[PDB]
């Protein structure tokens, strides 16, 4: 049992949770868990349609020939008691928020896409121990931060390997960086079965495929035992923008962030 004020992982406070959150799940992708369901597999492929990808298997092995490939999948969970973690999303209800000392305060924190954080510390923190990207939203990261690749498509694994050697992708279905400066031992993997979890489990099959800022969520479900979310949704105004500047049911996705938080799974910190 975990030592904090509530526990994620806890049965029997939500049978709604508990029909939902599967403690097996594996959120990282190592060697030992790569070998992906045909069902799995099959409905990965249909997120982005890629006409003739590389075998998955040959692409994976690659790609640990270059980035490491017997992570912890929970990130030494097992080590600690409390792991406090913070999930910030890229809305604008952050502006003249002042949640920066506060999100800093948490053990993890997790950011995503483009979302910058000079010159915005005050309300959004400095701190990042990691950050979801995907080739098509990507920017450079301090070199402390874990990036956390989330892939969509075989080319998404393949772009890792090129970008930290050859250089020769840049382009997908919209140009993407050929290099990133990112450092190899740095980059874990969002595992496409877990993908396919939350889109199963947590979206009961909503949208065309899970958003990150709910794959940013459910991860934390699984890798923390206390998990604050910043900017999510609206303003108070009811604009959507982001802070610094058709695919998923953000409806639906939305009504499981309010669930969670209605049952002290997460807490959410609506800003400004
Ligand atoms: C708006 C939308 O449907 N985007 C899809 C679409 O994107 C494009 C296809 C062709 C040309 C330009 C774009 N694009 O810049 O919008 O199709 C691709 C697959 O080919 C993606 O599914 C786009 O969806 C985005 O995918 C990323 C992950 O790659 C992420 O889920 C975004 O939230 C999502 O909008």
């Amino acid at each position: 049992p975990c030592t904090c004020t509530r526990c994620i992982e806890e049965q029997r406070v939500s049978a709604w949770f508990d029909e939902r959150f599967n403690r097996s799940m594996q959120p990282l992708l190592t060697a030992k868990n790569a070998h992906l369901e045909e069902d799995t597999y099959k409905w990965w492929l249909r997120l982005q349609r890629e006409k003739q990808p590389n075998n998955l298997n040959d692409t994976i092995r690659e790609l640990f020939q270059v980035v490491p490939g017997n992570v912890d999948p929970l990130l030494e969970k097992r080590l600690v008691s409390c792991r406090r973690c913070a999930v910030v999303g890229n809305s604008g209800n952050l502006k003249e928020s002042y949640y920066g000392p506060q999100i800093d305060s948490h053990d993890f924190v997790l950011r995503m896409n483009k979302a910058p954080t000079e010159g915005f510390e005050a309300d959004v923190g400095s701190k990042t121990t990691h950050h979801f990207v995907y080739p098509e939203s990507f920017r450079e990261l301090a070199q402390e931060v874990s990036m956390i690749l989330v892939p969509f498509k075989t080319t998404d694994l393949e772009w890792v390997i090129s970008a930290t050697t050859t250089g020769r992708i840049s382009h997908t279905y919209v140009p993407v960086p050929a290099k990133i400066k990112v450092k190899k031992e740095k980059i874990l993997i969002y595992h496409p079965a877990f993908i396919k979890y939350v889109f199963d489990r947590w979206l009961q099959g909503h949208g065309r495929y899970p958003s990150t800022g709910i794959l940013s969520v459910i991860f934390s479900l699984h890798i923390c035992d206390e998990v604050d979310l910043y900017g999510f949704g609206a303003d108070s105004k009811g604009n959507w923008h982001h802070y610094w500047e058709g695919v998923h049911d953000g409806d639906f996705e939305s009504n499981v962030t309010t669930i969670l938080a209605s049952i002290n799974k997460i807490r959410i910190f609506k800003g400004r």
